[PDB]
């Protein structure tokens, strides 16, 4: 099945999920000279104050930190969006080496790595429902570069060695996602897709303009995870990220001059 290796990697997914080539695919090179400030668009708005983390699981491709996605305890309002968005997990996608890692690329740069917390419209009632709407998804992405420490990122980076391999969870309560935001709010957004199998067309992007820096040491945690299951041949998990994919016709808009 799917992965990042040289057999099942982004350039061959296609022949399982013909959508790889689709009308609005993610990630996207953003040109920052030609994306088109809308002062019209209005600031985000991110109430992670009620946030019930629950778990982190290693699937295989990434780490995710799910939350109890059951009320509106944790939610993405404003922007671009219509209605309320509730955040239902994050996880990042993180490269080999720094310099590479992220999916989104500003004027073809590419980050370390690239934080993506995922919230699903509530006029859908269920992620499952959500991801089947063009309108279903609100992705904030987020770039990581490389240098101080996060301290935000610290309690995830400690709990990855009890979730090295694929199939592994631990319990994690209590985690506070505002510890990973940067100062500013300001963002690009496009209309485009999930980043893995099945690339679903339904993800509103918000990308941030200003990245989060983390430390030689965080990110390297990062790369000491495992694609394989325990008892399988150890595959470091590392480049897991897609490939910016062609705009097509689409418009990139910034919230910002
Ligand atoms: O690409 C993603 O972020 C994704 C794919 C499937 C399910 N949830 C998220
Ligand atoms: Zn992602």
């Amino acid at each position: 099945h799917w992965g990042y290796g040289k057999h099942n990697g982004p350039e061959h997914w296609h022949k399982d999920f013909p959508i790889a080539k689709g009308e609005r695919q993610s990630p996207v090179d953003i040109d920052t000279h030609t994306a088109k400030y809308d002062p019209s668009l209005k600031p985000l708005s991110v109430s992670y104050d009620q946030a019930t983390s629950l778990r982190i699981l290693n699937n295989g491709h990434a780490f995710n930190v799910e939350f109890d996605d059951s009320q509106d305890k944790a939610v993405l309002k404003g922007g671009p969006l219509d209605g309320t968005y509730r955040l239902i997990q994050f996880h990042f996608h993180w490269g080999s080496l720094d310099g590479q890692g992220s999916e989104h690329t500003v004027d073809k740069k590419k980050y370390a790595a690239e934080l993506h917390l995922v919230h699903w419209n509530t006029k859908y009632g269920d992620f499952g429902k959500a991801v089947q709407q063009p309108d279903g998804l609100a992705v904030l992405g987020i770039f990581l570069k490389v240098g101080s420490a996060k301290p935000g990122l610290q309690k995830v980076v400690d709990v990855l060695d009890s979730i090295k391999t694929k199939g592994k969870s631990a319990d994690f309560t209590n985690f506070d996602p505002r510890g990973l935001l940067p100062e500013s709010l300001d963002y690009w957004t496009y209309p485009g897709s999930l980043t893995t199998p099945p690339l679903l067309e339904c993800v509103t992007w918000i990308v941030l303009k200003e990245p989060i820096s983390v430390s030689s040491e965080q990110v390297l945690k990062f790369r000491k995870l495992n694609f394989n299951g325990e008892g399988e041949p150890e595959e470091l998990m590392v480049d897991n990220w897609r490939p910016a994919q062609p705009l097509k016709n689409r418009q990139i808009k910034a919230s910002f001059k």
